[PDB]
């Protein structure tokens, strides 16, 4: 029922044992290097479906699919809907996170093009109205296309740009914002939006249906229009390693929780959940669901009642 | 014979089309292009060395993905017998960057590399005769330092070639692998690192050397002697450049190749300037062809027709 429209790659990620902050010609020593299932609308889609959601990936890869397909059908996710390009390979992302999960990556896209190719009319003739299409990082005019596409048949939208919102001009961001039911940034990211756009914090909420503003360590945000303000606290780290996917990750919790009908907070709990559990990992889809586990730590951070709600659904 | 011992690589080499001077953590640079290439410093050099006709060996440590690689080689000449497969590990890789002012960011994961230490120099001279030069490049350390000791033992000419890995090596470390060399290859950067960081001077570099080989970019290469004897060369000027990656390694495998066969120092030189820009002007550090109406042209246009000439007749 949630439609995820974004990236889907192959992400290369490497450990760097020392600090970025000490340093044109740079080189990094690394100590570790995996590949690993991403993109976000993969990694999104993976979250929701082991969730226990219904899902469908939405986006563009390359031939060398397979593998990812079984990979992510296993878990329930719908692929039928991910176009496959005949020429071009899938996105690769490569990143180096040193000793304070800092970040240097760079961003190939390919395949992910040909995202501007899919036509959200055949995803609704063929498994009906989505709930919920997540428009994520992805090829910028496909991103454009979707909303455009969602505004026009009635399907309400969450803005995701992430990732893309550096790439995105001031008007194209605009383009991307208006009568979404979610707007997802990081506080970095909503700052840069802001000021990309030239709009208000009033000016954003008064087009959204809600605001939802990831603060890394110190949780996270969901604003209303009216002011209301929820504030959730992180799901304390034991074991960090990798930043890459926190995001999707706690994105797909939430949207999950929400799609269960929990209410904003136990969602933000949720989510929070998840997003510590990738943090903890090193590939953005290497998390495994242990429902003790999450019962335990969702108690330690929000309290026994709260565990109990959202482990319930 | 050369003997070329320093990393194997697969390179993934992608092109920014920006400056990261503008963008100077959380970077993130949207690129146009992605390659795989065959790469490692040791690669390139007895790659470029085969492809020039000389004799050399490859000596390094890769992952058992090494069988296409060890085709490629050979194809060129490259001797690849004494090329420790490990049973375990992966051949290292190197991801880099450019952007458009041919700046570079990069990681290495040295995977098989590490391995390298287990290699006997000793029985690859028992395999095909002592060799006229081993260039101690880019390594595993401990190997670095290994194989400048073998040499030393058993009384090989050796070149300091640590390039890439100054920057993980300590003082004391780049200290061991200078004394006796018959070069020091380094760039300038290179070159400045070195001495601060060991705590020579120049003369104190020198006094311990054969000859220094410093190259400069744009602005050429420098040969100098002990004695403060100078030759500088200018660059076969560039007129598509794209890809920095490997262009030392060219340099000095057309320099050694020019050695190999006799060439003088500038002549050698001259060479190896050629080789550079070939590489320079294609992404992959083995993408180059070896054209040789174009070389001639090149090598003329730049240094004069009788240089050109002394050069491609051998
Ligand atoms: N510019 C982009 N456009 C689309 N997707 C992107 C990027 C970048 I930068 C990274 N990624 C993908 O995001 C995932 C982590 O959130 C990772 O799995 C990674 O693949
Ligand atoms: N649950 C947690 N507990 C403690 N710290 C957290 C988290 C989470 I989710 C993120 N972080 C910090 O925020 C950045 C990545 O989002 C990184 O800087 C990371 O350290
Ligand atoms: N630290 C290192 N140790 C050994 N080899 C290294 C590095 C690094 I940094 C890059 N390379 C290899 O050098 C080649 C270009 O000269 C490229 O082909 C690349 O594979
Ligand atoms: N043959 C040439 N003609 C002009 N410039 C050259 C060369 C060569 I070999 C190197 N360079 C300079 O060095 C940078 C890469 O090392 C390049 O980015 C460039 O600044
Ligand atoms: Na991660
Ligand atoms: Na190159």
């Amino acid at each position: 029922t949630i439609a995820v429209t974004g990236s889907i790659a192959t992400d290369h990620l490497m450990r760097f044992p020392g600090r970025f902050s000490e340093q044109v010609s740079l080189s990094f020593l690394v100590d570790d290097l995996v590949m690993h299932r991403g993109g976000v609308a993969g990694n999104m889609a993976f979250a929701i479906g082991v969730l226990g959601g219904e899902v469908a990936l939405v986006g563009a890869a390359g031939a060398d699919f397979a593998d990812y397909r079984d990979w992510l059908k296993a878990r329930g996710v719908n692929c039928d809907h991910v176009l496959i390009s005949e020429t071009a390979h899938t996105a690769r992302f490569t990143c180096t996170t040193d000793v304070d999960m800092a970040q240097i990556a760079s961003f190939y896209p390919g395949a992910m093009s040909e995202a501007r190719n899919i036509k959200l009319a055949d995803v609704v003739s063929a498994i009906g109205k989505p709930e919920l299409v997540i428009i994520g990082a992805n090829d910028p005019e496909a991103m454009f296309l979707h909303t455009e596409e969602c505004r026009k048949l009635g399907l309400a939208f969450a803005a995701d740009p992430s990732q893309q919102l550096a790439r995105l001009s001031g008007e194209e961001i605009r383009r991307l914002v208006n009568g979404a039911a979610y707007l997802f940034t990081n506080d970095y990211e909503w700052d840069l939006l802001l000021s990309k756009t030239g709009w208000s914090e009033a000016d954003v909420m008064a087009q959204i249906d809600l605001r939802v503003t990831t603060l890394g360590p110190k949780g996270v945000d969901l604003v209303e229009p009216d002011g209301t303000t929820i504030h959730v606290g992180v799901v304390p780290e034991t074991s960090q390693t990798d930043p890459t996917g926190v995001g999707d990750a706690f994105r797909a919790g939430f949207l999950t929780g929400r799609s269960a009908g929990l209410g904003l907070e136990r969602s933000a709990q949720l989510g929070s959940l998840v997003a510590v559990l990738v943090l903890e990992s090193t590939g953005t889809q290497e998390w495994q669901w242990d429902y003790e586990a999450a019962a335990s730590r969702l108690a330690g951070a929000y309290g026994e009642h709260a565990a109990a709600e959202i482990v319930a659904v």
